[PDB]
Order: structure tokens, then sequence, then C-alpha cells
């Protein structure tokens, strides 16, 4: 259990829980919040027992730092290409992580936090979530990798309305688009977010790993190097432990570690 | 008119009808099955009169082998490295195939099932057809190109969440997702699927062959190469009797060979 | 204010209008409509104050020439694959042009007409707009770019399932699909058009071209090249006065010049 | 036979002779040439007679307009991003057309010179021919597509190192470097073109087009792909009266109508 | 020992030796030679004790059917778009196939001939190899995976160069050009490729395997995914027994099972 | 001036000189180096007035710890993923480096080694120098983004017999094969990369890193994303103030700031 300046970080039943405590600011994507998501990463690489991330706020938020922006409107090129290079490692990082992310969304998600969300692996929300990539308010391209991300999430015609009108999707309306898993009051989202994330520490880390890896990667590549990325994952797979105890048990004609998500209730 | 083992195949009004009839075992993708359709390829190869082919099962059931895996736990990484191809040989060769599939599937499509539904060219459904990817409870990683077909289909936030959760997709929302074309009752859903197929006949091989061979690497490839690829496949379809017979016909007022499919009644 | 053989071309508060001017014939996709619509591209690249482009016919009508197509049924390969490469310079110059293009559907939009519609960054129909593929009809293979675009619409299996079976998309179903952002009734179509496109005019042009392009090739590329592009794009962006004058506004609690669209009404 | 500002069109045995025609200012890159080569490949596409290429120039130069660069410093990130894609709308048209090209180079080829000569099928040179990337010089990033040309011919490592040196390739090197397919003295050089254009004269437009088109998008694609139109530009290819002709002087022992370059004399 | 109708099959000291026979007819690749091509690969599937192959012919030919070009010249559009599919299958088998393939070439490589040494993973020649795609001479494109292979061999010029010239390249250029990786003298040939086969034996299979598949997609792909393939690719090395009896040997001051290839002698 | 454990860092007229400081060890790629490495980038990251990288060792030596591969042998498929992730970071950050890097190699460059002078735009080497990747010795496959970095240097072929054969390539064949741009006696090698970094200074550090980003995506990309990476980053480059500074000189008949690299001497 640490409380940093932008979030507060516990592992409990071995799973991450990055709760965000600036709800009154929004929890803006600035250098600080940056470099405390940064020390999670580290953390969470360091121990293989942090099997899962939930990646929430204090209840009313989630995110949504133009002073930064006003005092380097004219800083130049070079600056503002290496800016988007330090942002953009960010978001590799959250893209190459081995363990699932589950984002819990009970708030606006903006620009960065749409970004933020869109590198989750599974994302819930609440009624009050709105979505929204606004940055052509401020005469700006779409950064932290939401180019790359959203056409992948929603298809061309669908990033180019969302990106050019600046709108607010609703949480059904991206639960809809496939951006969003399941919509649950705000009372509920918590428990939810807790329910599937203990259910994922039961699952193989490597299966886990390797089949994000390929996903991520999925839509960027070709038939030929994604069967022999299928075929190097598959192996290396069968080179753990949870196998042959998934096997042993449902051949014993008992339920294996990991049976999915619970239902709903 | 044979009979195999893991299924039967007949040829009717140059619709070729391949009814796997296993129903009570599910119809598992086994070396048996595997080698079955590939006879069933073979002979769709030599014969250009087999103009369109129909996937089914007998009704109940459609596509969803554990003792072979429990044999092989410990085989080792250059083992399933192989055996990963031979799997994907078959995928490569349903997706390579010039005569459009029809998937009629009236029960289970998991895993494997759902990757073979998932190279057919037209997947229509009963209330009764259930998708599911649950490769992790096995602590597998996905298999049979399924992490090259799924995201194609749905996008990557869809994708990941069907692999991660392995929840069962129902026929309406698998048709709201546009993997299923049209949902129809079982005791209405083969004929339906002869309509189709029937209406296909008219339509000519070679525009059929090329449209699907573009489509099925779109999403792999670019714009130029995929101009370079409607080019020559443009003009690869000129060369045939089918335009000039069409082109005749409605000049003279009177409906093409080919109108599309039945309207549904 | 030009007429001209195939189209009316308007510049009304920075915005060129595009209005097809055969809705008896259905605006055909001729060479004529061609070099008519090139003209309007290159009188747009001249002008810099033509910032928004709206493409649209008089009503009940938008593109949907089979002489030309008779006459040349046996002219041959090389012919055919020049001929396809005239078209696709012309799909080539829609996706490049650096201006917004909105496309207002009261009618069918078939083939090239479909084709055309895709090309546009934002798409707003009324009920009686009717989206085909049907190109198969002919024996022939979608041409225009569609092989290429389509599937970045709506995804691999429901561009199968439109090109084979050549069926009209209403437009509610283009509207769910994604391929139309709005439905207006027919009589209040082009003001909403109108609403879009003038709001358009306060966004950044060089912001507004950036993201259009980037996103024209993200489904294309991967994840370090669009990283890449993204970083060019934003120190292109940030040279620019309009980042500027939004941060500004926005630091004095007033709003941008560019808002998002007006508010439906 | 007709005399342009900034070159002479001649065609003579089937060959469109492209002689730029301002030896003393080098040939440069401006509106003024770009629009004469426009003009050139507009005649080239309307007539199937003019089935080879050759650009050349009057000896001792080839191509290598600052004071356009000069009044157009400032003009801003829109303007500019609008000025390449016109620049490269060319190069673009350059790499689409379908009859090959053979550059006879006999001077400095230098920044857009060089990626002219990359954008030819065939390039001849004299030791007289210099290849240079010399936009660093000017603090700018190589243009008209040398950043995508210059790596598919040379790899990374060597376009790496020829665009940050800016050095000068000698014809040697760069025959070495396969830039230049034969080295010819400047008195010789003109011959070697001729002979080798017509012979290509003899060849089958269809697949002379098909396999550039191919060639030029190899190494953007994949094996699925490529595969693929292997498929399509070969059944193409199969529907014109070339291979015929071929097939049969070579089973009567007699030589094709294209047997390949004339031997080196 | 299997003496086949178009090749001899001997397996000695772990080695797959794979003598075409039918030096006089120059080893065509016809119906026949991809039979028996076919058999040993499915052979070579089933017995993982086949670690290397070598492919060869009796001395002076290596690979080099017009009558069943002939009788098909007018077969049309949809045939030849499948019989070229027959033809890729076999390529991309040779593509896929997790052993070692060392191509000994002492004689004409034209056309499906070179196709099928670019599938090797190492070219040995002599000075009597020859190379060339004359699919040109022909009125046709070149085939059996020649687009795709050769730009990733050589580059773009060069490849246009090979295929648009239809010329020779003899071992010596060949060799210049990374196609060939060491020339002997004809006598001298069979010896040294028997020395490389062995010292191959000693190599592990998994790494050998998993290194020949990603590079075979390296140049198909992009940064993130072969970073992705990489890890996947290592772990499942390092879930077998050589790496252990490498290090431990290596540790102990002793040279490891696979040291490379033989010095030349 | 800062003496680490594995490197001693200096910035002398703007050149950051990195020079590795354990030549006895061989330099060994471990997680030491990688920390101090790691360091010099943070630290050139904060720094614009660092321009321009020198990457070299004390000479004999240059980059080439078993016991922690040892200690790891059975770690398992999720701890090898993230270890090799981990090194990929790395890699990772040196391609997306926007200074230009000059590698000066006097000594073996062997496996992790050869993937750090691939990462460098310059390698300059001495007739000591060796490069070899040997990772097939130990039973595993290539890491550190060799098979991703080496088939884009020399081809496909050359790869596979570099990485199979496990050779090394002297300085002189490097060379040949453009890994090594220039050699030089080791008593003049690093006055060479002195003359050539201090050159590189006055070169527009916007074009300069523009251009290698775009130059390490090239060969992963297609046509129009590349020409699309050309506008934004020129649009991008105009925005400095380099061009007018270059373009004044030069029309003042005087030599722009940089005027490439020193003749050699």
């Amino acid at each position: 259990f640490q409380s940093m300046d932008t979030l507060d970080f516990e592992v409990v039943n071995n799973v991450g829980w990055i709760r965000m405590n600036r709800a009154a600011k929004h929890n803006p994507f600035d250098a600080e919040l940056r470099a405390d998501l940064m020390t999670v990463l580290e953390r969470v690489r360091d121990d293989a027992d942090i099997r899962v991330l939930v990646l929430t706020s204090h209840p009313g938020s989630f995110c949504a730092n133009l002073h930064v922006l006003r005092d380097n409107l004219d800083s130049g090129p070079a600056y503002w290409q290496q800016r988007i290079k330090t942002g953009l490692r960010f978001i590799h990082d959250m893209l190459n992580l081995g363990r699932p992310v589950i984002a819990a969304v009970d708030g606006p998600a903006f620009g960065a936090g749409f970004a933020l969300s869109l590198t989750a692996d599974i994302v819930l929300a609440s009624p009050r979530a709105r979505f929204s990539m606004a940055y052509l308010r401020l005469g700006l391209v779409p950064d932290l990798g939401a180019l790359y991300l959203l056409p992948r999430a929603v298809g061309l015609q669908r990033a180019k309305e969302l990106m050019f009108s600046t709108r607010e999707l609703d949480a059904e309306e991206a639960h809809r688009l496939g951006l969003v898993m399941e919509v649950h009051e705000s009372e509920a989202l918590e428990q939810r977010a807790r329910e599937i994330a203990e259910s994922l520490v039961q699952a193989a880390p490597t299966a886990l790993a390797l089949t994000k890896a390929a996903l991520n990667v999925s839509l960027d590549s070709d038939e030929q190097t994604m069967f022999s990325l299928e075929a190097a994952s598959q192996a290396a797979a069968f080179s753990t432990k949870e196998p042959r105890a998934a096997i042993e048990a449902l051949l014993s004609k008992q339920p294996p570690p990991f049976r999915g998500f619970p239902r709903r209730s």
C-alpha cells in the first residue's frame, strides 16, 4: 500500500489497484501522473505476483495542463517531436505490459484519458463515463497514440467522425461500439472490476501475456506473420504448468482453475 | 454422395454440402475431421462444377480431443511448433479456397469451431448457435488462426474481451457484431443456406474467387498494393464470359444471371 | 459559382458545395463527372479559403454507363489495367485531399457512388439513402478502391457479406454500422450538412489535414510508424497560429474558435 | 515530335524519348519540368503504341529552384504539406506508369533528380553520373519519395549513410549498389539505351505492366498478399495473345519475340 | 533410401539428401517433381530425426513443360488463378519447413528453379550455376513467389533489372549479390554441402525452426510485431535442453555442440 | 565528464562521447551496461545541446554474461518473455533517439554488440572489427531486435546465412555489405569519428531527427504512409530557422552551415 502524489497503489489478492487520487482536478495526464504510473509499472514488472491491474479513480472522475502547453507554444518542432516521444514511451509501455489491465471508468475519459482507456484490455464503465477526443478544439492532432488505437477499436469512419466532431460518447454508445465491455451503476462498478480481476488471477500468466501481445499487433500484421507468432506462442504456453493442471481437472470432470468471468449479479 | 468417418459430402445443384456427422460428440476438430475436410477440399479443387460450399452439421451441433493434448503436454516446443503449423495449413487452405463457403451454424462453435466459422464467407445461424474462444481456460493461446481472424471481424477491443472472458456469444449478439449475417429458426436454417448457395451458383467463378482473395488480405495490406490488386483482378474478370452475359441482359431490360440472394420468406 | 455539365460548384462561407446536377440519370460516375470533380479538386487545391467541402446532389439522388462497358468488353487486360488506374487516380486524390469532405446522401449510393461516399470524412444521410456494392451482378470485382475502403469501415466479415450478397443497406443500418454519422429527414439534410461544414471552417487547416492523412493510413500501418507520424504531425501543428488562439481563449474562460459540431435541433 | 519548354519528346520505333533540354541549368526539377513531364505521361497513357520510355538529357547533365524555396520559407505547415503532396502526385504517377522506363544518366542526378532516377525500371549511366541526396544541407528532409524509395534500393544502413553524409555516389559505386544496371562511356550511352528500349518493345505490355506493378509494392507487402497478386496477374497475362505467340515459336524451335536485351557490344 | 520418378531421397547422418534425378531433362518443375517433393516434405514432417535437408541434382543440372502451357493457353482466368495457387501451396510449404534447407546448385536454376533456390536457407553453387528469371520471354509474369522472394534477397532495383532483362546471373555475381553463400568447384560442391549440413545436425531444432520462421517474415513485418515474435520465440527456445548443454559446455571451457560451419578446406 | 561503472561519458564540442570502459571483459552487454547507457540516453534527452553521439570503446574492443543465463535456464516462459522485453525497451530507445549516433568499432561486435551497432546511424570500423550473430551456438534465437534489424541492413538471404553459420564478418566484408560506412586503421579511427560527428553538429536537429525516424520505419511501411510521413515531416522542417540560414548562404554564393562530412585525409 503506497500513497503517491497522483495515485494510490494497493495490491490485494494478487490484483494491483491503481486509484488515481485527484478527482477534483479530473486526474490530469501530466508529468506527475506519468511518473507515478511509471513507478507502478516498474513495481509490476519486478513482481510476478501482481497478476492483474485495475486502473481507476475516486468515483465521478477518470482522466480528463494548458499552462504547460501555453508556456511551450513556440518551443519549436524539435522540442515537440521529443515531447510527443516521451508521451509515446508511456503508451508503448502500457501496450507491452504482460499483465491484463482492467480500466474502470466512472467519469470523463477525455483526450489522454481516452487514449489511456484504449490501452486497457477490458473497459468497464458506469453511465457517468464519457469518452471524447477533443484535440481539434486546440488546433492540434490527437496524441498519445490515439491515431493508432482508435481505428483499431472502431474502424476508420467512426474514428474520423469522433475526432472531427470532438463529440462525447456516452457509456451506452461506447458499449455499443465495443470500447466498453459492460456498463454498471456507479455504486456497483468497483465490485464488478474486483470480480473480473480476481478471476483472471487464476489464468496462466504466460498464456495471458502472449495472447495480449499477439492481439495488440494482429491488425498491424499479416497472415503468415501471425501464424508464425501463434506457433511460437503456443510452443511457449505448452512449456508451463497451467495446461496440465487445467487438462487433468477437466478430464477428472472438475472445473479448471480459470472458468471465465463470474456471472453478472 | 460420399459418407466419410466425420462428415457426409453431397453435391446437389452445383453446391457441395459438407454435413459433419458426429453430432453427439459435437464434431470435434481432430485429425480425423481435418483429413476428411482436406479430402473434400481436394475434390472441390479438381471440380470447377462444385461452385459453392455449405459447411454444416446434423442439427443441434456445429463444431465444439483433450486426451491427445494430455498425451503431448511435455512433447516440447519443436513438436508443438510443428503441430500448430499442421493446423494452420488447413486454415490457410480454407482462406485460399476460391469458392464461396457458407457456414450454417445450429449449435456450439467453440475454439476450433469458431475459427472454422471465421474462415467462411457467409455465416448463417439459428438461436441455438453459440460462439466462444475458451483456450485461456486451458492455459493456452487461441489457435487455428483465431489471433489473426477475430480482430479482423470485430476489432481489437472486442477480440480482447472475447478471448480474455472466454464468454459465449449468442446468435443475436454475433449478428449484431457482424460475425453472423442472418439468424433463422433451427427448422428453417438449412433451406436458407440452400437458397443463398444456389443463388451464388449463378455468380461468376472468376469474380467470386478474386473478390474473396482480395477481401481476405485487404486488412493486411495498404492503399497502393490493394489498388494494384484491384487492377490485376478486374483485368482478369473482363477476360471471362460472365460480364458480357450480364451486361447484354441488363441492356435488354432483363435481369442478369446473378441478382443477389433471394428475399427472406 | 460555376455550373458544369455534371455538377454545380458554389463557395459560400468558406464551404465548397458540390451539387451533382443530373438527378434523373442518378449522377452516373462517368468520364464527365470524373473530369468535373477533378476541376473542383484543382480549384480547391489552389484556394486555401475553400476550407470544407460538401458533396451532394439534387434531392432524391446521390450517385448510382453500361454502354461504355459493353463497347470495351473485349478490349483486353492491358486496357482494363490502365482504365482501373484512371479511376483509382481519382480515389487516391479524394483520400489525399487535405480538406474535410462531408457527403450528404439523399438517394442511392451504388457501386462507384458507395466508393465515393467511403472517401468522405463524414457521411450524413436521409432515410432515402441506400448503399450497395453490386459489381458481382455484372461478373466483376468491386472497383474504385472498394476492396480497400469497405473492410476498413466495417471489418472483413461485413464487407464480404455486402459484396457477395450485393444487398442494399438502408440509412438506419448504415448508421448502425458507422458508415453514416447521422440520419436526418430529406427536408432537413442540407441544413445539417451546412451547420456541420460551417463549424469546421473554424478548425485549424493544418490539424485537420494532418489528422485526416494519419487516420487514412492508420489501419495500413503499425505502432512505431504511426507513433512517428504522430510526432511529426504534432510538431507541424504547433507551428501554426491556431493552438495559441485556442489556448489563450480557454485560459481566459472563453470558448475556442472550434467547439465541435452544433447541437442537433 | 514535340519541343517543350523543359524537354523534347520524340516517339521512334515505339519508344518515347524524353530528352530534358536545359542542360546549362542542369534541368532543375521545377513546376515547369513537372508540367511538361505530366503532359508526356498523359500522351503515353492515351497511346498504347508508346511501349517504352527513355528519360534522359542533353549529354553532361541529368537533373540537379532556391528562389521559390526562399519566397516560401515562412508560408507555413498547411502550405508545405500541400506542396509536398503536389510533388508526390508526380512520383506516384511515375511508379504507376505501366510502361518500362529507362533512365540514361550522363550527369548529376541530385535531390529530385536522384528521386526521379529511383522511379525508373532500369538505370543506365556513364562515368559522369553522380548521385546525391543533399537535402540535409538545406536543413530539410529528403522529398519526392526518397525516404520510401532509397531504402528499397539499398537497404536501411546505406540509405542512412547516403542521406546523413549527403555524399556523391559515382557511377561505379552506384552500379556496385544496384542503383545502376550498366555503366557505359558517355559517347556510347544513348545507343545502349536505344538497344535496350527497342528490345522491350517486343515484350508483352500486360506482362510488363503487371510485373512492374507487383515489384513496386513487393517490399511493402507480405506473403499471402503477394501470392494473391501473383495469381490475379498471371490469370490476366494468360488472357493475352503474347504467351501463345511465344510458346508456339519456342516449340517450333524458333526464338520468341522477346529474347532479353541485346548482348553488349 | 527411396528412388522416385523425379528424385532420389536418402537419409544419411540425420541429413535428408534430395537428389533430383532427371539431369538430361534439366529436372523440369512439373506436377511429377512437385508430387515427389511433397512426399519428401511429408516424410520430413513425420520424422524429427531428419534434421537438415540438402536439395541438389546429378551434377551439371539443377532445375530448369511448355506442352502443358500450350494445352492450357485458353483455359481461362479461373483455371489459371487456381493452378497458380497449387504452385504457391508448394512454395508456402518450403518457406514453412522448420528444418534448414541447403541448396547445392551445379547447373541452371531457371524460372521455377530460381524460385526453388530462393526458398532455401543456404545456397551453395559451382561456377556452372546460372540463375535467370525469364518469364517475360513467354509473355508471362514471374511465378512461384518470385515477385515476393527476389526483392527480399536483392532489393527492388535489382529484382527489376533481373526480371525485365531476363539475363543469366553467373555464380560469382550471385555470390556478390548474396543469393549464393559460397562458390566451390563442381567436383568439391557436394562435400561442402555435406560438411555444412552435418554441422547443422548439432544445432537446436527449436532455435533453428524459430529463427527461420522469424527471418522469413521479418521484411513483411514491423518493429513491435517482430519484437513480440522475438519474445515468444526466445521463451520457447529456453524450454528446450540445448541451451543448458551449450552453456554448461562453454562454462566448462569446452566447445558447444554447434560451433558453426567447418572451416573451408 | 562522468565516469560510470561500464562507460565514461564526455561532451566535447556538442558531441556526446560514450566510451565503454571494460575492454578486458569485452564490454559485455549486461544489466550494468544497460543501466549506464539508459542514464546517458536520459541526459541526452534533457539536453538539446548534445547534438551527436559517438558510441565506442577503449581500442581493441567494442561489445562482445553466461552465469546469468545459467542461473535462469529453467526460470520459465513468462520470465523470459519479460526479460526479452526489458532488452527490447533499450533497443526501442536507441532507434527512437532523435540524435545521430556514430558507432566506432575497433574490436568484436558479437551478439548484443552487433545488435547495438545495427541501431547506429553510421558505423565506422577498423580492420580489427568483427561482427557475428552466434546465438545458435547457445541453442537460442537472435535477440535484441537482430531478427528485425539484420534483414533491413543486408536482405533476407544474407541475414539467414549469417545467423545460421554464426560466422565472423570482417571489416572489409561488413563495408562491402553496407553495415560499415568506412574502414580506417585503428590508430586513425577515433579522429574520423570526431570529424564526422563534429560536422553533424552543424546539421539541423529537426531535419536530422525526422529523417532518422522516417528511415527507421521506411521498410516496415508502404507508399501512401511514407508519403504522408514525408509531408508532415517537411512541414515541420520548414518551421525551423535552419532552412533560411542555409538558403540565404547559398544564394549569397557562400557554403551552408552543413556541407556534408569532411574529405578523408
